[PDB]
């Protein structure tokens, strides 16, 4: 759907470099950062600036809340 | 009996998530949980609304019984 290839899971190993991820948070709170991160990289695409994110992602796919948004 | 794909357990891969880890007691009291998310997942069909279910699963498809069901 995004020209991701059928299997990438199979043929294609991942260095995931963050900066500091020993947040007070007791979760990431940056699940959708590394989702956009993983599909800019592995896609080809550049992600765009000007655009900070934060949200908890789910095996399926959905986007639950998170604590202290206005830390964020 | 429960519409699913002939071939799931040979071409199909799977995840699966428990939130806050693992129950660092003896005995998993989802069992069915997982057996029906498993199912559902698999189901292409969408499950329905806050339907609670705890236990365990045999290898012939039964209901074992758990303990401290009081606190659930």
């Amino acid at each position: 759907d995004y020209g991701l290839p059928e299997d990438f899971y199979n043929k294609v190993d991942l260095h995931v470099h963050v900066p500091d991820g020993a947040t007070p948070k007791d979760g990431p709170s940056a699940g959708i950062t590394m989702a956009t991160a993983i599909a800019s990289a592995l896609s080809r695409r550049p992600a765009r600036m000007d655009i900070a994110m934060t949200g908890e992602v789910s095996l399926r796919g959905k986007v639950m809340p998170i604590g202290g948004v206005k830390e964020k």
